[PDB]
Parts: structure tokens; C-alpha cells; sequence
């Protein structure tokens, strides 16, 4: 019923497509696209608080954060509304994304409409990693490709 | 309140930014910036149905006209919403941007965020030129720079 799509761009060579679809209210988002230009391996994938690229993805802030939780991994309880965790790219430096959330949404106050999504230079720990900028960050480190998340007909 | 921005980037060298605010819910407006790269004159300035730069600014589709009103200038009860009429670029190619504007919202319903703003080619008639396209587009003509409108802190 209603979709979404980003295209992600940066100041180097990764680049990709991301799409969202959600039949039901509040019912999950599936996410289905490609990033080519990666590093072999985990890239943090996250969607960030603001829709502002005016200075490139730095100006997007930090991770979608509505309901003040610690950062962690899709899977648990315990995240940002903005935790997707890693895209995996592989030798040929691309990450075929298929993922199912049911914590973003596509309406009301977990809408992702009109912030920006992330692609990171590296894997995020899911919040296990061993120090205080993993419950914050994931230690995904920089930020290579980014786009507002916007309507799709 | 409410701020969001949109980056405006294109296939040739037309590049802006674009501030909106809205002190008050429903409430008028402010729309100001800069676009640099134009010819002098008279440019359309619209926002576009869908937040979508997929193959770049074509993807965005039409006017957003969430009433179903024929194309007209800011100042008429019959227009798109996304009708923000013209920006003028001075002979250095530099539009300052400065409109206020009561029938695009940031909040309620009207509302532009995840939508595309786009600077056009031409002037835009405001559905004044005397043809079937000026009831449609204005006559604006091809899609220099767009961007999509996001969230702003
Ligand atoms: Se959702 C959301 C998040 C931030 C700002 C606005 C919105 C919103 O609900 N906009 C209305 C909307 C959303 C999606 C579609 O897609 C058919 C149409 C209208
Ligand atoms: C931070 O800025 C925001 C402004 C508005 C919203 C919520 N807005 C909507 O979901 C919506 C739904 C239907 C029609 C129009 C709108 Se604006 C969230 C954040
Ligand atoms: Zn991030
Ligand atoms: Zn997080
Ligand atoms: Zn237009
Ligand atoms: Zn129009």
C-alpha cells in the first residue's frame, strides 16, 4: 500500500538504490535494493534523525531516535527506531539489501518519511561491542552514502 | 516550530539549498535560500507529488495536487499546492530565494516533507499563458535541479 525509496549518494563511490513497502498499518517493512562501491563485509545501515543533507551526510544527525532507547540491532528490543543494522557487501563491492522490520514504519510516529538513510564505513556492532559508543553509534564509524527517504507513487 | 530543507542537485550545474519554517501548526511558511547556475530571469519553482530521484528529477511526477485544482500562481485560490510559482535568477545566475506561503504545511495535511522540490528551465505562466499546458505545468519547461524535502533540526 505504501511505498518509500532513497537514493543513496556520497563523496566517493558508493552509491545505491533502497525501497520500502508496507501493505498494513503499523504491519512490517520490507526493504529490497542495492549499494555497489562497498569494502568486502558489515556496513552499518541506519536511518538518521533529519532529512538535512545540506553539508552531505553529516548534517543528517544522529541515529532516529523518537522513543529515547539505546542504539542496537534490528532484532532487539532494546534499539533506535532507526536500527537496521549492517548491509553485507561482497567481493565485487556490492550489498543485495532484503530486510523485514516491524519497528519502522511507513505512518505515525515511527515514520521514517523525510529523514535520511545511511550507509557506514563499518560493521555495527549491534550494540556488543566493548565500549560506551556502541549502545550510541555501533561504532560504524563515517558515513559514505546517504538520501532522504521520500514518497513513492 | 517545524524546519525542513531540501538540497536542490541536477544533471548540469543549477545547485541551491532551501530553508522552510513554520512557527505554528497550519500557520504560514517562510521559504528562503539560494540557487546558483541559473540564466537571468523568471524559473518555476514547484514541489513535485513524490519524493522519488530514482532516474533524477523525472521521478518525482507531477505537481503535488493533493485537491485536484488546475495549475496556477501562489497568490490564486486555484492552484496546486506545490504551486510556488517563479524564483528570478539576477544576471550573475543567483536566485535569492524569500516567499511566505499559507497553503503549503510542514504539518497537518498539505504536507511537503518526502516530497521533491524542483527549479525549472523556463517561467512558469501561472496558468495565464493561453495554452492547455499552462492549466498543467505553466509552461515550465524541463527539470534543472530537485531535491527531496526533509526534516531539519
Ligand atoms: Se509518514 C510522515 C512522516 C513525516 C512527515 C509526513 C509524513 C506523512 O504521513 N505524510 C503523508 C503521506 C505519506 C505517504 C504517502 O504515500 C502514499 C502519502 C502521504
Ligand atoms: C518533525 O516534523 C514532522 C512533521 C510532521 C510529522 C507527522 N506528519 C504526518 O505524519 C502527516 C500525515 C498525513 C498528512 C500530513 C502529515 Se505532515 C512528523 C514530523
Ligand atoms: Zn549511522
Ligand atoms: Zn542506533
Ligand atoms: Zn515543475
Ligand atoms: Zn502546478
Amino acid at each position: 500500500a505504501t511505498k518509500v525509496v532513497c537514493v543513496l549518494k556520497g563523496d566517493g563511490p558508493v552509491q545505491g538504490i533502497i525501497n520500502f513497502e508496507q501493505k498494513e498499518s503499523n504491519g512490517p517493512v520490507k526493504v529490497w535494493g542495492s549499494i555497489k562501491g562497498l569494502t568486502e563485509g558489515l556496513h552499518g545501515f541506519h536511518v538518521h534523525e533529519f532529512g538535512d543533507n545540506t553539508a552531505g551526510c553529516t548534517s543528517a544527525g544522529p541515529h532516529f531516535n523518537p522513543l529515547s532507547r539505546k542504539h542496537g540491532g534490528p532484532k532487539d528490543e532494546e534499539r533506535h527506531v532507526g536500527d537496521l543494522g549492517n548491509v553485507t557487501a561482497d567481493k565485487d563491492g556490492v550489498a543485495d539489501v532484503s530486510i523485514e522490520d516491524s519497528v519502522i514504519s511507513l505512518s505515525g510516529d515511527h515514520c521514517i518519511i523525510g529523514r535520511t538513510l545511511v550507509v557506514h564505513e563499518k560493521a555495527d556492532d549491534l550494540g556488543k561491542g566493548g565500549n560506551e559508543e556502541s549502545t550510541k553509534t555501533g561504532n560504524a564509524g563515517s558515513r559514505l552514502a546517504c538520501g532522504v527517504i521520500g514518497i513513492a507513487q
